[PDB]
């Protein structure tokens, strides 16, 4: 169910009746799209303001509701990329205080900030959780569990099983990212679908495979 745009730069498919993926190529970057009653969410919006725009635009169109919220998973360039975009519309854009730190570090605007360790926000009908659980990818990085539809967003944290690798690991914590990985696996013992930050959706297995990425 790929609803590409105009450009096939960005993409949304269907994983239920209000869970999407977006994908936009900047290498592509996968988040997600909530609708939920009370408007859209996203977790995670794209590179650049450019990209952001075309996302939040394609979204509001299709399911004729406003991104009102955006979860912002870590604060690398691909993340955080439209955050002047997110705040300038009045979308409000969640993220761990970490890694609004590092986005204000990084000369970026900053996200909210008002992500914990463990966060639970409620929109319209739509439970999000959001976890951090240690130090993996980046030091930030944080996955989005929708506890309704046990589906999780592990992020940069989540190699799809194409990656053969562990990517860009300039920022990486490759020690400590096997037990944030396994802080995942305890935290959602029963997972029916993780989202990579790239790649193929999966299972439980992208976790398994990442944790190999890691020896
Ligand atoms: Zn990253």
């Amino acid at each position: 169910t790929v609803i590409k745009n105009e450009t096939g730069t960005i993409s949304i498919s269907q994983l239920n009746k209000n869970v999407w993926v977006h994908t936009e190529l900047g290498v592509p970057s996968n988040g997600l799209v909530l609708n939920t009653s009370k408007g859209l969410v996203l977790v995670d919006s794209s590179w650049d303001d450019k990209l952001t725009k075309e996302l939040i635009e394609m979204v509001e169109k299709k399911f004729q509701k406003r991104v009102t919220d955006v979860i912002i998973t870590h604060a690398h360039a691909d993340h955080i990329g439209g955050i002047k975009t997110l705040k300038e519309r009045g979308i409000k854009a969640h993220s761990t205080a970490l890694t609004a730190e590092l986005a204000k570090k990084n000369g970026y605007e900053e996200p909210l900030g008002d992500l914990q360790t463990v966060t639970n926000l409620k929109f319209g009908n739509m439970k999000v959780e959001t976890f951090y659980p240690g130090k993996g990818h980046t030091e930030d990085n944080i996955v989005v569990w929708l506890p309704q539809y046990n589906i999780l967003v592990g992020g940069d944290l989540v190699k799809s099983t194409s990656a053969k690798d562990l990517g860009n690991v300039a920022d990486a914590y490759v020690n400590e990212w096997s037990t944030s990985i396994e802080n995942v696996l305890k935290r959602y013992r029963n997972i029916n679908a993780v989202v990579p930050g790239h790649g193929e959706v999966g299972d439980k297995g992208l976790l398994l495979h990442t944790l190999d990425l890691l020896k």
